[PDB]
């Protein structure tokens, strides 16, 4: 069973690289706007504390080299929403696609197309973590990259790329420059929380090897919410919410596995392993496919 | 460290639905030709033991639907090459890029386009196996996707799918039709043989841990490259041989730690595990990142 990203050519014609000074970044061109993170005004000297609405009014368009694979776009007016600075540029981009942006929930998927100052390098899927940050590889100069989900023809933008944290994992915005997760675009002490589990696509997880075939860790028994959600504690995953029953439903209807039946399954597999068996020809519990994800491609 | 698939536009714009009578799949529109796996011209029942030569003879041009979004290309000549169709259709198509036909080894990754009826669906990263199948992802009805490698904007194609086998993997061909491996165009009984690992690359991905400052898993012993592979056959892993250990060479120059040294290193990690440790983003010994990977 692998994971999947979405196909990434939408996006890939929206990406630009954008110069400030000594910085260059990431930009996303949708139609007459690029947008990329308000850091790129910063130098490192001004990442210590920054005062970015003071940082933006000494700027002036002349400041912003926009260049999209051999065009240079002239910037034509500058704004700041959130984190996420909006550069307008001279032309519409002719390959913006039918978009939207979307802000998602941490174990939410989506794809991310890492770009290389303004040229994209590869493409993979992700979960937002519980606790907000993306596990990622990155290369150098990825900031700016976005995160997306495809539905039908229609981008849905929901992840922007700022920072590396310590750890090596990365914390970013949604496109309106609204951060993921209690992080602040500065130079400042910042880490990630301890990470959970993601309890509800782990059962979709499980209900996917059962709908292929992989059965063996099913069992009579069933649980309680409660009985569960206090083994999951001690295991390190996220509890277990009547909203994600309600969203395993359609797995639990087609499969004939009650969630709490599979909830049952993977309290003895949190407990006492998997006794030299594999899943999905995996020895480990999978937590990045979501409930969606699962009916999408099963 | 993350496996991630090459940018799939160049070949999004490349795919397309190819229908003979009621069997539909995809095909990769390059130029003027469209490439698709030839069983497009068998029903369910002549699988079991198709003449090609036969059933394609029969056929002509008006045979064969082709449709690139919401237009219908006209097919104006056909012809098979090993068991790919090549249909000659009456546009080049002006999204092809640089693109060239590449026959890869087991071992060697690409990324595969995952397809239904003509729409990309996913896209995936993938390592071709010592048993000459993908583990894919494949949707009902992706045969004709297509694998490729995208190298300074020139899009290498290097597998199209074209069966199921028993096991939930995948078999195909190269893009002048041969396939990898024992596989037959042919409902069979053909299965898959033993898959091993992928020794070279598991040895190309320590590196890339001691050169991104992982080093748990080193210890104070070599081996002979002969004990290394008494050892390693007995974990299904493949055997390495002295271009393996050439091939490395830049790798040890990098990190310090002889070829063989680093083979003592698997040694260890296959007899003992991991020991709930991780080694770059992974708990599992990784084999889908080649030695050209890694310098990359
Ligand atoms: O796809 C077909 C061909 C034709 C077909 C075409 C229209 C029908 O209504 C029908 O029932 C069958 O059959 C397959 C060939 C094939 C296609 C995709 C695979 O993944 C595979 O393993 C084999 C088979 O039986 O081996």
């Amino acid at each position: 069973f692998r994971k999947m990203a979405f196909p990434s050519g939408k996006v890939e014609g929206c990406m630009v690289q954008v110069t400030c000074g000594t910085t260059t970044l990431n930009g996303l061109w949708l139609d007459d706007v690029v947008y990329c993170p308000r850091h790129v005004i910063c130098t490192s000297e001004d990442m210590l504390n920054p005062n970015y609405e003071d940082l933006l009014i000494r700027k002036s368009n002349h400041n912003f080299l926009v260049q999209a694979g051999n065009v240079q776009l002239r910037v034509i007016g500058h704004s700041m929403q959130n984190c996420v600075l909006k550069l307008k540029v001279d032309t519409a981009n002719p390959k913006t696609p039918k978009y939207k942006f979307v802000r998602i929930q941490p174990g939410q998927t989506f794809s991310v197309l890492a770009c290389y100052n303004g040229s994209p390098s590869g493409v993979y899927q992700c979960a937002m973590r519980p606790n907000f940050t993306i596990k990622g590889s990155f290369l150098a100069g990825s900031c700016g990259s976005v995160g997306f989900n495809i539905d039908y023809d229609c981008v849905s933008f929901c992840y922007m790329h700022h920072m590396e944290l310590p750890t090596g994992v990365h914390a970013g915005t949604d496109l309106e420059g609204n951060f993921y997760g209690p992080f602040v675009d500065r130079q400042t002490a910042q880490a990630a929380g301890t990470d959970t589990t993601i309890t509800v696509n782990v059962l979709a997880w499980l209900y996917a090897a059962v709908i292929n075939g992989d059965r063996w860790f099913l069992n009579r028994f069933t649980t309680t919410l409660n009985d569960f959600n206090l083994v999951a504690m001690k295991y390190n995953y996220e509890p277990l919410t009547q909203d994600h029953v309600d969203i395993l439903g359609p797995l639990s209807a087609q499969t004939g596995i009650a969630v709490l039946d599979m909830c049952a399954s993977l309290k003895e597999l949190l407990q006492n392993g998997m006794n030299g068996r594999t899943i999905l020809g995996s020895a480990l519990l999978e937590d990045e496919f979501t409930p969606f994800d699962v009916v999408r491609q099963c």
